């Protein structure tokens, strides 16, 4: 029949995928963007107005890369001159526009390189960072109050996250939080004084004659880490002729021991603030909820409000402590913990009382609360036909937790299983986000009934499109591993047919918490691979694995390198036995954690595999960061886990490279995961006398992700995949 | 029949090639060397007895890497500890070992880490440079005296030369000149202070956690050189109170006027020294001799004693003014200088009159003035049989230029046609080095009427060995391009076929003065792929090539990456048209200069070639060192040759590599032609599209000479050739 997915249809995405990105600006209202202009859709009744016409900004002169409207309607700010720093920081140059006089405001602008901006919650009031100090505008048009002097280049940061907290603990650049009516800005300060810089070259443009050294403050396993302290402001107390005071809250003592960190901080009232601490052994973390005092000016957090959140089988959260939702009156709050069967479900908790009723049970796991009325609790599950891979919302009756009814589970089950959520701001309605197994969906609804409004985008055009290109298909599935079930995936060539043996691609990444194997429906490489290139494409959720209860994420507490790798290994091991699979064909490739895995499995000398590829591979545990690090392996010293890290590098397996073809691929400018994690490969596996595939990018960071750089790996990876299977 | 001579042959050097390494101590006397004791030999009767015993030292308690035993034959200067730095400095510990009271000297000794040592030319006397600064010893175990105080790592260099001094003008890290006797010590300053620093990582041992970035003044093309200064002090007046005093010696105007080079030191008679100056665009150059002031203690250079060289066609000498060579008074000297036909001969000049008078005239070169006595001069030239590329050791009579003999031509036309020579103090003898066709000889000669002594050294050992492998076989032999010869080589694989085609690998660095095509007898790499591989392995000298006069090697000056490369081309077009070629199977190789032209080619859009190899290779002019690539580019500014600069690079021609197979190769710390220069093209391959090969040498420099780095690396080609020509 008719033609494949090919390479240059998947680099030249010839076969695109309709989204519905609205923006919720009240709770019957929402903002639709379109390639010109920005609509606002009643919510309700579904009908439409401009908001504002595309040629507004003709001759702006700058192009726009992205708006931000005040909470007020009465503002919109243009961010251009956009550059690019970390994964989520960035620099930009901003303009506000006057949505009341269609004027531009020229006085008192927001200065150039400006490195996090943010509207309040409500009304327009607006705080920037800028050379690493705060700066709060009551008014558009009106001079900018400092409120912070420290702010140094690498060293002091105010309202904004170091490389590490941008990294692994906020996943975010900003550093700053709103109070919910805007009186209060509450920040954090970084300090990386001791703090020791990686170094590597940058060469940029051809012109350039001499190569620069870029330096960033990043902490490796065991390293000096930032140091942190937090502030709150009020900023209806500032003058401009006074230097705004800042109030700090400290501790817990718990806390200041020893090292620590500032991993959350939630808003739970006008006047009371939650923050949550972790100490640098991610074992123990204490959440404190603190309180504006009137008279006094500054903020008490009252012991016997403070909650302790700890593990004995490992480390707490998933990635760090979930954060916490407060019920109106801010006296209560639910949120996701452990169980004592080691399933992560709602508890609600009593400011003031230490003990929390679990309010949801199973096995199974709450993704995420969503939203909370005084009536419900809405959350993301994968409870649904006991599929881990699988996403459904639930609501829960608040009075009777035996009450508890699925929103999406029964809406189309043949097309969609795995739902994300966006309710309005006081869930009136709600948009539902199907992305699988079948093409997207995004609907709307209305949370009174749960009565689906209308169909938003069906991506019909794609679905015609695609009735005339021999697609793959994809099976969930799972095996059983000594009593427990472990999922996995296969994007399967179109046609087929499991009486022949196909060649077979282990894609893998198997990070703790990670999760490969779902029903998200994707365009990808593999997609190419088994539709033109008739290549079985499987992922395996083995031990480590999220969503599926602490016996199996925390199974390899302290031993990275270990189970995960031997599972991905005793997956294929099973793969090759199903019947259509050529146990000669069998490749693995992945990327960072994935490099890794990939490495330590072609290393093992198990011999199950032919060849594989590892991108950005880390090749040991001292070279990464110390958040992510050390959350899993403890420290790097004789007292505490110091032997494994050096048990589990991809180095010391370098004589069982020999019988493998390796392509190890590596971007020379990536922050994250350093060239020098490969280097170290590539030096050992000669020292060897093992002959390998390299290539690295130039310039390119941790997602060699630039246009080029992107078509021309995969483009390179193609290549070597083919010749080992060919 | 037998075996053919294998990568693995070439890789552990199974068939080891002899040498007979000796050094003259007298001029009838020379010492020989053996894995554990060093013999005194007679050169008149061929008689010896052990100089000094190999165990010796057996409880040194150090690994000695090499000896140095004074003039004197008194002292023993024993070299530890050493620790490789550029091309040709290094550090290392020194002990001296007392021959006459057979005594290690414990006191006062010369200080670790030192930088360069050297014995006086006659005494004992020890001339040292720790810490960028110069120390003399009159005796072993006295303390030293110092001479200079401005040292300063990275800056300031005393008696030792800077980074682009050592690899591009006095290919030595030596700064110092001692005089005939030893009374005086000459020696040059180099100041580094503006000069920029290159920057890369080196990650070491993986027990590094953070890679160290190394950072040295490296000038490249255009920007600030380092400064010199020069010194005499006189080693005889010196007290342990004063600090000596060092007599600068400065100017001349011509080259004060602008940049400028120390380019040559020469040493006359006791009180005589020539020194010769470049200017920075090396067109023009003076010597000056300089005379000891008896009665003033200071040196004077008359003018009317300075003479000029310059060029008209291009720069000055083969790579610089080539060194004077006095007669005993110092009255007159002999050079080598290009004729008005652009031919470089021997000149006598008077040191006090202009013009100089031709001794040797001829389509020829002379390579270089070996010896002087009273009575005759002795050179090596590649006039015989008019070759190119072999070598000859003549004598012409000083009273009657008609009169030259040739004395090693005929000695074995067959087997020898490229000699090397090595005279006794005062040429009384000489050792004849013959390094091909044939197997190497060595042997011992007296110059009284050049009788033939005996033979030292002719690899039997190896011919017998040899025998029992099918060997290639190598032919020398010309082209003709419009008027001019053109001269190549070509490595034939056993039992050659002429009526056969075979792949053909074009070898290549065709830098300016370079000579690839000789009869010099190789085992290499090549060797391996014509006697087992069956590739015919070719190497061609166009225009820019040296050795065959000014027309042809001038051709190229301004315009690097023109005629050197298009010549190449042309030489695989006519190769391609022998007869014994597959035009379907050329490809093309080369290391650093090699690797431009290689990259040059391969962008070229010739489409001669099917592929190529690139080994840290030269992408753009701007990034190499300025001594080097000024003496033949100029400067990069707009009002010089800053449009050639641009129009020679790799990068402008990425988009033509669309038609080749391409391995680009280079070792990360390269601080010669930097990594730099291979991430630049590769960035640009990548732009346009473009898919190659490529593997890092992490930690390795430009010779990618550690043991399993020059293993993997040919190892890694060898795939790369094989697969490119299956
Ligand atoms: C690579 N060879 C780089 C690129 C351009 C200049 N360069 C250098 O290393 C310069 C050349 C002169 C000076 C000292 N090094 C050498 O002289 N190296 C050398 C390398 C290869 C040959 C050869 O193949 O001769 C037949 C000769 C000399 N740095």
């Amino acid at each position: 029949s008719r033609k494949t997915y090919t390479l240059t249809d998947y680099l030249k995405n010839t076969y695109r995928l309709k989204l519905y990105s609205l923006r919720w600006i009240s709770d019957h209202e929402y903002l639709y963007k379109q390639e010109n202009n920005i609509l606002v859709f009643n919510a309700e009744y579904g009908n439409s107005s401009v908001f504002l016409e595309n040629s507004t900004f003709d001759e702006f002169g700058h192009s726009i890369n992205d708006y931000s409207i005040s909470p007020d309607g009465q503002f919109i700010l243009l961010e251009y001159n956009y550059v690019k720093q970390w994964r989520h920081s960035y620099t930009a140059s901003y303009d506000i526009y006057d949505l009341n006089k269609r004027q531009l405001i020229t006085e008192e602008r927001i200065p150039n390189n400006t490195q996090w901006v943010t509207w309040s919650p409500v009304g327009h009031k607006l705080a920037y960072v800028w050379n690493n100090d705060i700066y709060v505008k009551i008014e558009p048009n009106l001079p900018s109050y400092r409120i912070t002097w420290t702010g140094k280049e690498d060293i002091i940061y105010n309202g904004i996250t170091d490389w590490v907290y941008e990294e692994e603990v906020f996943s975010a650049y900003s550093a700053l939080w709103w109070s919910p009516n805007g009186t209060f800005l509450a920040y954090a300060q970084f300090n990386d004084t001791e703090v020791p810089l990686i170094e590597y070259s940058f060469y940029s443009d051809e012109s350039l004659q001499y190569p620069k050294t870029v330096r960033v403050p990043y902490p490796k396993a065991g390293a000096v880490n930032p140091t942190v302290k937090f502030f709150v402001v009020n900023t209806d107390s500032l003058s401009s002729v006074t230097n705004a005071t800042s109030i700090q809250i400290t501790a817990p003592a718990s806390m200041l021991i020893g090292d620590h960190y500032l991993c959350d901080v939630t808003w739970a009232t006008q006047e009371r603030i939650s923050l949550q601490w972790l100490r640098r052994i991610q074992n123990y973390s204490v959440m404190d909820i603190c309180d504006y005092d009137e008279s006094s000016g500054r903020w008490n957090c009252l012991v016997a409000r403070q909650h302790i959140e700890m593990s004995t089988t490992g480390w707490v959260g998933r990635f760090r402590p979930s954060e916490p939702h407060f019920t109106l009156d801010g006296n209560s709050f639910y949120k996701i913990i452990s169980n004592e069967e080691g399933y992560r479900h709602i508890c609600y908790f009593q400011i003031d009382k230490k003990d929390c009723t679990f309010i949801t049970k199973g096995t199974w796991e709450v993704i995420g609360i969503e939203a909370l009325t005084s009536d419900y609790l809405y959350y993301i599950s994968n409870e649904y036909k006991g599929m881990p891979g699988g996403r459904n919302l639930y609501k829960i009756q608040l009075s009777d937790y035996t009450k508890v009814t699925c929103l999406s589970c029964e809406l189309n089950p043949e097309r969609c299983q795995y739902y994300s959520v966006s309710f309005s701001k006081e869930a009136k309605y709600y948009q539902l986000r199907c992305s699988g197994p079948g093409l997207p969906l995004y609907t709307l609804h209305s949370s009174v009934n749960d009565k689906g409004l209308r169909v938003l985008e069906d991506n019909s055009a794609l679905d015609k499109m695609l009735q005339n290109v021999q697609m793959p298909s994809k099976k969930l599935d799972f095996i059983i591993l000594n009593e427990t079930k472990f999922w996995y995936q296969m994007i399967l060539p179109p046609h087929f047919d499991k009486s022949k043996k196909y060649p077979l691609l282990l894609d893998v990444y198997a990070g703790p918490c990670s999760q490969k194997a779902d029903t998200v429906f994707r365009l990808n490489w593999a997609t190419y691979l088994a539709s033109t290139e008739n290549i079985i494409v499987a992922s395996f959720d083995g031990r480590g694995s999220g969503y599926q209860g602490d016996k199996i994420m925390h199974a390899i507490n302290r031993r990275l390198g270990t189970f995960e790798v031997e599972d991905q290994i005793e997956a294929a091991r099973q793969f090759s036995k199903m019947g259509f699979v050529d146990n000669k064909r069998i490749a693995i490739w992945g990327w960072s954690y994935g490099g890794y895995v990939t490495s330590m499995v072609l290393g093992s000398g198990s011999g199950v595999f032919k060849c594989g590829i590892a991108v950005a591979p880390v090749s040991r545990w001292e070279y990464y960061d110390s958040v992510y690090t050390e959350r899993y392996m403890g420290l790097p010293t004789p007292e505490d886990n110091l032997d494994h890290y050096r048990n589990s590098t991809v180095m010391s397996r370098a004589e069982n490279f020999k019988q493998v073809e390796y392509l190890l691929i590596h971007g020379t400018a990536d922050d994250n995961v350093h060239f020098q994690q490969s280097a170290q490969i590539s030096k050992a596996l000669v020292d060897v006398g093992v002959d390998f595939q390299a290539m690295w990018y130039t310039d390119e960071d941790h997602g060699i992700a630039s246009s080029t750089a992107h078509q021309h790996i995969y483009t390179h990876m193609s290549h070597f995949i083919k010749q080992c299977f060919s």
